[PDB]
């Protein structure tokens, strides 16, 4: 590098975006708004003479169904139109098979990054541990690492010959490798591993701060987080804000020398940090979470409220709506009409079938029971995504409630077998994806036991046999849950989660909440 010439950098950053390509209904986010924005950031860097890198932490599947019926194409192509450099391999990239995130890596003009996943079978990684970038006469390594939790809270299927090794180590291994062989003047990584409060990450995998405090001091200029979806602004030394409110300073966490943020989600905030480089000094020198379209609530003592802007209106990018519009209205119809109704609110909020019974939860495992003849069902709360409102329900709305496209299956076991497994299962947590929904089951759980046991108000009866539904998820081993796939009775029944659900309301509407109501039956002490 040229000698006491400081260099200006400007990085970009979002992850987390969850199919959200299209602006919501009020007019929030979306990637038209982005682009506009980010064209702006470019033009003033580009003015004020230095460099610009736009990263994205992961996750761009899953989470809006316009989007995840068409396996986010609209999003990876957005994201060229919005010019991304690169992007860490996310948790939700593996929620489809691995044809598709191939076909996403096609589509994407940018790479798909990884260092730590690796084929079993051949002990090679799966995608490029990183990507170097020329800046001004700069040499920039990008390194992708993705939470070697995605085994553990995905798919079992897809993960028979893929591995997550450590992410931490990997990163030793791989800013080693990199000092050596190639010596870029300035390293970054881009991760979906999550940003927890000095490193307390509790049941989670190891994240951000566990690694820069592993990592040599310094050995990354910043660490361009995502997964725990959180804007990273800090309220105090190793604490984040509760409740950050758009528009205001955001002080990214700092650990052993590395930088650590994160904005959020779903292209709610594009982050902004710019950085001086000088003599291999990387100073950073100013952050931002830059707000896109968020609004909040103001009230007329009219009794009127409406939404307000934070920060002045970023217009959407025609180029942008153009090329979204078509992805955006595919089958719009369809997924708008009415399969029925509901006289009351389905609970499906993540701060209650994580923590609670709820009546979503009857209602979607009272729909497998129904298809698969069952007797009980249980699934894992962290499967339920949205609640559906009091009035009309549209297949959109099912698909907001079970984006993963899991597929309904059954398995004729033995009572003994029905006391373990829910025993089992009843050990799961609250605050946890793995909180259990039971249907058809009762109990009172203390010390690691189930007293009370009931199906259908009867008492199980260890040598009668027992048949229960739940999707090949959990059937699998995901979430922790005991494997019932490589038992006798076992069954795909190669149903559609959604497909279940949507025939199941269509045939019981109009619903009576009242019959899916958790009155307690299952307990714990
Ligand atoms: N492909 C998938 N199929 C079924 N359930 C899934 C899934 N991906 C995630 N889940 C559910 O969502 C939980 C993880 O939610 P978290 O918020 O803790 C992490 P993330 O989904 O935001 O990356 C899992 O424990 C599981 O219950
Ligand atoms: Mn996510
Ligand atoms: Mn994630």
């Amino acid at each position: 590098y040229e000698q006491d010439k400081t260099y200006k950098i400007t990085v970009l950053h979002t992850n987390d975006h969850h199919g959200h390509f299209w602006r919501n209904e009020y007019g929030e986010y979306g990637l038209a708004a982005q682009k506009t924005l980010v064209d702006g950031i470019r033009k003033e860097v580009a003015a004020e003479g230095g460099s610009v890198l736009l990263l994205s932490g992961g996750d761009i599947n899953t989470g809006v169904p316009e989007s995840d019926l068409q396996d986010a194409e609209p999003d990876f192509r957005g994201m060229n139109l919005v010019g991304y450099d690169a992007m860490a391999i996310g948790n939700h990239e593996f929620d489809n098979p691995l044809t598709v995130l191939r076909q996403q890596e096609k589509w994407a003009k940018f790479p798909l990054l990884s260092a730590n996943i690796y084929q079993k079978s051949t002990g090679e990684r799966l995608f490029k541990p990183w990507a170097l970038f020329k800046r001004q006469d700069l040499k920039i390594a990008v390194i992708g690492l993705t939470t070697d939790d995605t085994a553990k809270i995905g798919n079992p299927e897809y993960f028979t010959d893929i591995e997550f090794r450590k992410p931490a180590d990997e990163a030793k291994l791989v800013i080693q490798e990199l000092q050596q062989t190639e010596k870029p003047d300035i390293i970054i990584a881009a991760t979906h591993m999550g940003h927890y409060d000095n490193g307390e990450h509790g049941s989670n995998a190891p994240g951000d701060v566990e690694m820069a405090r592993a990592l040599p001091a310094g050995s990354l200029a910043m660490i361009v987080g995502g997964h725990s979806q959180d804007p990273v602004c800090m309220a105090a030394e190793n604490k984040k804000q509760v409740d950050y409110v758009p528009g205001t300073p955001c002080k990214p966490d700092q650990q052993n020398g590395i930088w650590i943020v994160q904005a959020h989600e779903w292209g709610k905030y594009v982050g902004r940090a710019d950085f001086e480089f000088r003599n291999g000094e990387m100073k950073m020198v100013n952050y931002q979470l830059i707000p896109v379209n968020l609004k909040k609530k103001v009230t007329w003592e009219d009794g009127k409220s409406e939404r307000v802007l934070y920060t002045p209106e970023i217009a959407e990018n025609q180029q942008m709506i153009s090329l979204l519009s078509p992805f955006q209205n595919k089958g719009k119809a369809q997924l708008e009409v009415k399969i029925g109704e509901t006289n009351g609110r389905l609970e499906g909020d993540r701060d209650k079938v994580r923590f609670v019974q709820t009546n979503m939860g009857r209602l979607i495992l009272a729909a497998q029971m129904d298809r698969t003849g069952a007797d009980f069902a249980v699934m894992s709360g962290g499967g339920i995504r949205d609640s559906i409102e009091a009035g009309d329900i549209s297949y959109k709305n099912v698909l907001k409630v079970q984006p993963f496209g899991n597929v309904v299956v059954y398995a004729d076991m033995t009572g003994k077998e029905v006391i373990d497994y829910l025993t089992a299962v009843a050990q799961m947590k609250p605050d946890s994806g793995a909180y259990p929904q039971f249907a058809n089951v009762s109990f009172v759980a203390k010390d690691g036991k189930l007293n009370d046991l009931k199906i259908k108000g009867e008492p199980v009866d260890p040598a009668k046999t027992y048949r229960m539904a739940t999707l090949n998820f959990n059937a699998t081993g995901g979430d922790g849950y005991p494997r019932l796939d490589n038992k006798p009775g076992y069954v795909n029944t190669g149903f559609i989660d959604a497909e279940v659900l949507k025939a199941y309301i269509q045939k019981s509407s109009p619903l009576d909440v009242s019959v899916y109501e958790p009155k307690g039956e299952v307990s714990w002490q």
